């Protein structure tokens, strides 16, 4: 035939499913792909006035401790060594962060040592006991006190979620955000970095196969039943969105969407590191993005008097809005479990499985897909394909 | 004969120098070391109630843009992706450095942009013309201006060279001190890690080779008689002290030396950073240094309530002490030049040859020697040993 497996979706999910089959099973691998460029949300550009790779769906950081997902991708890119550091803005000074003995030093006015540290947490903190929290703010306070919480924790949270936090679940926080030390890398993962020559050569190499063909700006529910009609037996893999495969009929899932406002500016250099927090409500976006510093390999490439920025905001996700966070309410919660009867009914029926962020409703990191395609691959493609 | 070659010294210079020979013309190479052990200056030994390693002879970074030596030390080593960054103290509070938009931030009350901070730091230094400095405390004025100046070069400087900055050449600071980023990786160098296995390892490793026998606790001077006796027309590798090699005919050259105070506290973590430099004259010591945090990857063989700390240092090298950086007064770069006419002679008349740290009166960072050696065996010891 002229295809054995049918991917719908290009994502990280997709493009390994499908890499998979074609490398490892020799099957002939359809894609299909609703965009007008492979790889999903992690897909990047150049900027066409300066030619620094920026992103549209949001900053993407690789990074993983899973050796397994590390040494798959490095089939198909290198990775630069790239550590990812944030600072967070707050009240007119960039603190150190995460917070560590930097932040606290900077806050708290003078050094604290790794114990005199641990002891001035356990004082600010002492205040509610994580046992008795019963929302997010009170979780947060029982861990870290309120100076701390009201400064980095509170509106950031509030933009992010257009929430008050005294009405989010105390589930949101599960340990301890203080480091003893003056540690600031912002991963803890064993295997960090970005792809040398960006996101869209990465993707692109991973579909690039003798026995993948690729069809871009094609909508699965627009030429699914002419396809199948092809060859009925071939399995299929979504990953496009759970509730509208089934029409809704269970009712519409909540995501959280992102607005970005991206600016050339006239300067070489607009804030010195790849990314800044905006921690105070002053400010409506949650973080500024500056793309030249995901990649100072690069800077004779880059223009000396020129830099792309671009500011982040948080909201609900509407009708045409790209969904990016699933929002998980107990309401969520329902009608994902009735979906997932259905899905499951229609892998039995029709063949086609249910994987990605969009296929499953989840939010999944690049390795965590990469991972979860290649278990789907090994333990339910490989059967289905034989 | 039982040697082809002879190397006194077994630092990073006679290291190379003697397995150049040993691996890639197939000579033998005696190696003769005065100490207990091998690899001078940069060896580094298990801290006995810890197990921590540790250093005797200073703190050893790795770091170098040379990819010829890289390539060749990670033939005898695998290096961890360790980065070097310090902290420096200042009247209580631990600031970010070198002095970037981190540290200006956290001294001048609040955030400077890149463009900012450039300003700001033209405003600070306008009081004097670098071209007009005639002093070290003029010239770093002339730069970055009075506040920085004083607050984290002035105190450190003096104790490092025991004299009033007024009374240091301008020729000691070459270019400006300050990042308009938030870079605080402390080298600029493209290659950097530490042995993953410790110095004492590697250096162990460059030895170990079935055409190199190593004679430690033995001085060239008590053997050399008998030794060259045995075959006349070896060479000789000298990377003794210079002035010592010709009886001091030419007056002492004099070198600044460290003290090491190392102490086991009874916590985990003491500043939570390998490096806190103390830029305030109450404090003797220049540095303290916490030698676990080197070697984070290896945390669950440390223990974890007690920690290796040392402070250092720095005074004028007199007899009995370790002779580390040369001074170069004027009068020593004079009976240097003698002393070069002699070695130069000596070269001819005895196929003795110098090189390294102590054989040429220069400070040398490992690459540094690395490099030196493999240009002495590629230009000069090919031929002398054909
Ligand atoms: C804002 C944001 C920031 C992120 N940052 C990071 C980060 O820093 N680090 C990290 O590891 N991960 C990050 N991720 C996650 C990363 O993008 C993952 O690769 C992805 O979210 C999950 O994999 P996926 O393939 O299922 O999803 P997707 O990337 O959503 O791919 C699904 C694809 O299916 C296509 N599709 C949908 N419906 C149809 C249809 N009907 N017909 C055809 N094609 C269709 C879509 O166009 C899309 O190309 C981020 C994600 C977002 C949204
Ligand atoms: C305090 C300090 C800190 C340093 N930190 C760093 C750092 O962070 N990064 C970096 O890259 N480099 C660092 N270095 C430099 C590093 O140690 C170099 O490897 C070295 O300084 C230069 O190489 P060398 O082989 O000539 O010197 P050495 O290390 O001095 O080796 C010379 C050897 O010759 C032996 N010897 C001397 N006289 C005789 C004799 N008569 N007979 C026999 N043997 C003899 C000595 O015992 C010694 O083992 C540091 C050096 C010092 C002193
Ligand atoms: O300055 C800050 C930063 C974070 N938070 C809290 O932490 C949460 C997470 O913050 P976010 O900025 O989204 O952190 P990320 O590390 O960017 O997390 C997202 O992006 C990562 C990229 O790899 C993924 O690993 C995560 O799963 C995903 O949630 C926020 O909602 C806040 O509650 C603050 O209060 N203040
Ligand atoms: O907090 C600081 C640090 C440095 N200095 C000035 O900078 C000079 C150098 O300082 P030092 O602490 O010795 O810097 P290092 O980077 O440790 O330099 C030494 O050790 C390095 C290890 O690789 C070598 O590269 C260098 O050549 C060698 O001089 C000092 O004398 C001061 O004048 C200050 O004023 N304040
Ligand atoms: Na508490
Ligand atoms: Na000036």
């Amino acid at each position: 035939s002229d295809f054995d497996l049918i991917v719908v979706g290009s994502g990280l999910f997709g493009l390994t499913v499908a890499e998979r089959a074609a490398s490892q099973l020799g099957k002939k691998v359809l894609i299909v792909e609703k965009r007008s460029h492979l790889g999903g949300n992690a897909y990047s550009e150049a900027e066409p006035e300066t030619g620094i790779e920026i992103h549209k769906y949001g900053a993407h950081l690789f990074h993983t401790s899973n050796k397994r997902v590390w040494d798959y991708v490095n089939q198909f890119t290198a990775f630069t060594g790239y550590q990812h550091r944030v600072f967070a803005m707050h009240n007119g000074t960039a603190y150190q962060f995460p917070m560590g003995l930097g932040l606290i030093n900077q806050f708290f006015g003078r050094y604290y040592t790794p114990d005199e540290a641990r002891e001035l947490i356990k004082e600010q903190s002492a205040e509610i006991d994580s046992k008795d929290a019963t929302n997010l703010e009170e979780k947060a306070i029982s861990l870290i006190g309120r100076p701390l919480y009201e400064a980095f924790i509170r509106d950031y949270t509030a933009k992010q979620w257009q929430t008050d936090p005294k009405e989010l679940p105390a589930g949101n926080i599960t340990r301890l955000p203080v480091r003893y030390n003056f540690d600031n890398r912002y991963f803890n993962d064993t295997y960090e970095g970005l792809p040398v020559d960006g996101y869209a050569q990465w993707l692109s190499n991973m579909a690039d196969h003798e026995n993948i063909e690729v069809r871009l700006d094609t909508d699965w529910f627009e030429v699914r039943e002419d396809l199948r009609a092809q060859n009925p037996e071939a399995p299929v893999v979504y990953t496009g969105p759970l509730d509208r495969y089934f029409d809704y009929s269970e009712g519409h899932l909540g995501w959280r969407t992102l607005d970005f406002e991206t600016e050339v500016l006239n300067t070489g250099d607009f804030q010195g590191t790849p990314v800044m927090n905006y921690n105070d409500a002053e400010f409506p976006y949650t973080r500024i993005h500056e793309f030249r510093h995901f990649h100072p390999e690069r800077e004779d490439r880059h223009p000396k008097d020129k830099t792309v920025i671009m500011k982040e905001y948080s909201r609900f996700a509407e009708e045409g809005d790209e969904p990016y966070y699933p929002i998980n309410t107990p309401s969520d919660r329902e009608m994902l479990f009735k979906y997932r009867e259905l899905a499951d009914a229609e892998t039995e029926s029709g063949k086609v499985y249910f994987g990605g962020r969009l296929g499953t409703y989840q939010y999944l990191d690049m390795h965590m897909a990469i991972a979860s395609a290649l278990s789907m691959f090994d333990n339910k493609l490989v059967d289905a394909l034989k």
